[PDB]
DNA sequence: GGTAGACCTGGACG
DNA sequence: CGTCCAGGTCTA
């Protein structure tokens, strides 16, 4: 047996973690643009590196079926399965959100029918910091190219599917290597080429490697926040998905085109104290502490709802 | 402190 | 085929 797996043609491979699709829905969370890895090489099954090893996802109703390639094939450990938990965080219940958005917005509670089982993937800060540092004055479609080649020039090779290959996100120490700058814009990564470059000798060379950035998962939202920006290519925007999605701050509110044009549409938002009328640094901080003080503590999860249901639209 | 102007690039539209 | 735009950041 060869290539990817599918639950019907290797079913005595598979495990399963109880999730309905009401808590989580693949479709509408992997292509979402909060990771750029997972691909449906196959009709609703998924297929990406999770935790420095590939894994093919698909769902039914109540249950979420999970296959790994790590030689002997075997289904998934109990502790392997955990993995995959920890990553979609599917303890934090998607239910009592939608109820808690729905019940002090209304427009909210309108989209939130349509758009159900839309969670944040925990995703680790290396793979993430970069992944958004090419996210800036881009579409999500090019991304995943940028961030496909990225991993293949530089990250560890995992194994092999079909004509496809895995790897692992490169490291600091390889994304700060010599000449990776003009390697990464062989790669189409255009300017942001020297972001990245610079980004991963700053933090290796002046913040104190890789242990700074994994200890802003303890540090406050507006701590961290302030701690990203002196990176180069990182500025509100893209510390706001950093600390929402790898820094564990689901107050954070990414505010971006999208998420201007529905605070002008759908909530008919005016810049109360700002010199400026458009997105200037002033407005968007504003803008978020507005969403903030809407949906709560988790208005950034709420945020990625709509988010996600405004590309599909 | 508050502002446009630009950028690498690849896909849409007029 | 030129103008715009996409999960914006860095600049005189």
């Amino acid at each position: 047996e060869f290539g990817h797996r599918t639950l019907a043609s290797t079913p005595a491979l598979w495990a399963s973690i109880p999730c309905p699709r009401s808590e989580l829905r693949l479709d509408l969370v992997l292509p979402s643009g909060q990771s750029f890895r997972w691909r449906e090489q196959s009709p609703a099954h998924w297929s990406g590196v999770l935790a420095d090893q590939v894994w093919t996802l698909t769902q039914t109703e109540e249950q979420l079926h999970c296959t790994v390639y790590r030689s002997q094939a075997s289904r998934p450990t109990p502790d392997e399965l955990e993995a995959v938990r920890k990553y979609f965080q599917l303890d934090v219940t998607l239910a009592q959100l939608y109820h808690h958005w729905g019940s002090v917005d209304s427009h909210f509670q309108e989209v939130a029918q349509k758009f159900q089982g839309v969670r944040l993937l925990r995703q680790d800060p290396i793979e993430c910091l970069f992944s958004f540092i090419c996210s800036s004055n881009n579409n999500i479609a090019r991304i995943t190219g940028m961030v496909e080649r990225l991993c293949q020039a530089f990250g560890p090779r995992l194994i092999q599917l079909d004509d496809v290959t895995y790897h692992g996100f490169p490291s600091l120490q390889a994304l700060a290597g010599p000449e990776v700058e003009a390697h990464l814009r062989k790669l189409g990564l255009g300017y942001r080429a020297r972001y990245v470059s610079a980004s991963a000798r700053a933090i290796l060379e002046e913040q104190g490697g890789l242990a700074w950035l994994q200890q802003l998962r303890e540090s406050s939202y507006e701590e961290a926040h302030k701690a990203l920006c002196i990176l180069p290519g990182v500025g509100t925007k893209v510390a706001d998905c950093i600390c929402l999605m790898a820094l564990d701050k689901p107050q954070a509110v990414p505010v971006d085109v999208h998420m201007w044009h529905i605070a002008q549409r759908d909530y008919s938002w005016h810049p109360t104290t700002s010199q400026a009328k458009g997105p200037c640094p002033q407005t968007n901080k504003e803008l978020g502490n507005f969403f903030r003080s809407l949906w709560g503590p988790y208005a950034g999860w709420a945020q990625a709802v709509l988010f996600s249901a405004d590309l599909r639209q």
